[PDB]
């Protein structure tokens, strides 16, 4: 709920408005992962925020 945290594996580049873009290695929180194959996620590595590809990241 807070002790958790994901790194990104790959980069993704978005071209949608509601996806995030991000680099591997990135530390991510989960913000909302009600649906399996994307979850909100914030980025604490750049402060941004959207959606990503469950299968881009794995819990830190
Ligand atoms: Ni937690």
């Amino acid at each position: 709920g807070s002790h958790m945290t994901f790194v990104a594996l790959y980069d993704y580049e978005s071209r949608t408005e509601t996806d995030l873009s991000f680099k591997k290695g990135e530390r991510l929180q989960i913000v909302n992962n009600t649906e399996g194959d994307w979850w909100l996620a914030h980025s604490l590595t750049t402060g941004q925020t959207g959606y990503i590809p469950s299968n881009y990241v794995a819990p830190s």
